């Protein structure tokens, strides 16, 4: 049921605070939500029960109590080939692919009486308010009155919002949503792609579909142009995605696997799944990757204890805040436990940016 479900995902944003995380909005009727997310996680994080729905899932809360799952977007997913669970996948069992539109998650909820979008990881999102604004037009009322009885039976439909001033490689001609799936809140289950289908009310937005009979399309994606890619939904309903070598190449930074300070960089940007995933083929480059990935990984991890540590605990602070810089190497994270003092995601931003100039002790040991 639903409140195991919230205990798991409370149980991930305990275990680190760049793992797992949550946040508490309010709404415009007043009522409260509960968003969990994540901003960096490796393969075992994965492993961690129900961590895979821990991207976006949206409880409404009342004080510490969940009342229900206000919103419920999709699984986290992999590209083919980016870790254990996208190896050995039996194309055979692909049963179908999806376009893979370029552009930011919205998800529907019920607020009240208000059908609402939230972004990935805000009801307050610009992309939100502005998805909002579009659901509210008169060209989407027949849309917005069948979310609405969608949302009120307890089903979450997915769009990802597109435009021109959201423009991330494609380049989108008109502002848009375009419909990607319903979920039912509780289970999960999705609708079938054939009943979204058959409302012809809905068919106008939904993503477009395509057959396919053998295993080539994923080198012809691969070597697309003008795309990002597909998403392949398994005949047991999850999904592997699929994106072109030009993708890729665009969305990480340049010249990544040689210069180690662009690879780096693709690595804070999360940007470096993509490019594991293009370079699955070539034993070194992908086991290479991996590697600066887990370095990072482990910096953050310890990093971000000492840091969120020391300032929960005066010029003795002061003092006691060079003990764990110094103390663990890093004195560049001095000045980082000076923010508690000053004013708190901000941190984030500079834990970074400090990493990338002492990026050369951190590259790992034979690269
Ligand atoms: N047809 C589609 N089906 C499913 N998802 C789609 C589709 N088209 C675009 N997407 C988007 O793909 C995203 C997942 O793949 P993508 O590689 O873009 O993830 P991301 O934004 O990098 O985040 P993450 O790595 O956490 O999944 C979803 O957030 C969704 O909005
Ligand atoms: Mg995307
Ligand atoms: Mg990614």
């Amino acid at each position: 049921h639903m409140q195991e479900l919230f205990n798991n995902l409370m149980e991930l944003c305990k275990d680190s605070q760049r793992k797992f995380f949550y946040s508490d909005d309010v709404s415009a009727s007043g009522r409260t939500y509960r968003i969990f997310s994540y901003n960096y996680a490796s393969y075992s994080d994965w492993l961690l029960p129900d961590a895979l729905e821990c991207r976006g899932i949206m409880f409404e809360m009342d004080g510490e109590k969940p009342v229900r799952i206000a919103s419920r977007p999709m699984e986290k997913f992999f590209n083919l080939n980016e870790n254990p669970f996208t190896m050995n996948i039996d194309l055979n069992d692909v049963d179908y692919i999806l376009t893979k539109e370029d552009g930011s998650l919205v998800s529907t909820y019920l607020d009240g009486d208000e059908i609402l979008f939230k972004s990935k990881g805000s009801i307050k999102s610009e992309q939100a308010l502005m998805a909002n604004g579009i659901l509210m037009n008169i060209n989407h009322h027949r849309l917005r009155d069948r979310l609405k009885e969608l949302a009120e039976d307890g089903f979450t439909a997915n769009f990802e919002f597109v435009a021109p001033t959201n423009r991330i490689v494609l380049a989108y001609q008109e502002m848009k949503i375009i419909l990607l799936n319903v979920r039912e809140n509780e289970t999960g289950e999705y609708i079938s792609y054939d009943d979204i289908y058959k409302d012809a009310t809905l068919r106008p937005y939904l993503v477009e579909r395509y057959e396919i009979d053998s295993p080539k399309w994923i080198e012809e994606a691969k070597n697309a142009e003008n795309i990002e890619g597909y998403v392949a939904v398994m005949k047991d309903g999850s999904h592997f995605k699929i994106k072109s070598d030009w993708y890729v190449s665009l969305h990480s930074t340049k010249s990544s696997l040689d210069n180690p300070e662009k690879l780096f960089k693709t690595i804070i940007d999360g940007a470096s799944d993509d490019l594991k995933a293009m370079y699955a083929d070539d034993e070194y480059s992908y086991r290479k990757i991996e590697a600066f990935e887990t370095t990072y990984l482990k910096y953050l991890d310890r990093a971000l204890f000492l840091v969120l540590d020391c300032h929960n605990k005066r010029k003795t602070y002061a003092m006691e805040a060079q003990g764990v810089a110094k103390g663990a190497g890093m004195d560049h994270l001095f000045g980082i436990i000076m923010s508690l003092y000053q004013g708190y995601e901000k941190v984030m931003c500079e834990i970074e940016q400090n990493f990338l100039k002492n990026y050369k002790k951190f590259i790992p040991e034979g690269y």
